């Protein structure tokens, strides 16, 4: 599964809403990754996924792996919407 998205938090994707979303691509069975301008990491990593430095109006493009891929592509959708992450 593969989705990409635009960040819409002023603040990019950086501590306590970035610790949500990886706490949310945890639950899954799936590997999952986040992917911003060329640089892939674990989104199960949250070292990784603040290593990034992901900000405002960055792309940004999530790919997940396994069985449960499709419940965890919508469960990271919704958490990136909940926290106002991206869209």
């Amino acid at each position: 599964a593969e989705k990409t998205f635009k960040v819409v938090s002023d603040s990019g994707i950086h501590a306590r809403p970035a610790t949500i979303l990886v706490q949310t691509a945890s639950k899954w069975n799936s590997e999952i990754q986040l992917e911003y301008n060329g640089k892939t990491v674990n989104l199960k990593s949250i070292m990784g996924v603040m290593s990034l430095g992901i900000p405002k109006g960055a792309t940004i493009k999530i790919t997940a792996e396994g069985a449960d891929a499709a419940e965890a592509m919508a469960a990271l959708t919704d958490t990136l919407a909940k926290e106002g992450l991206a869209e």
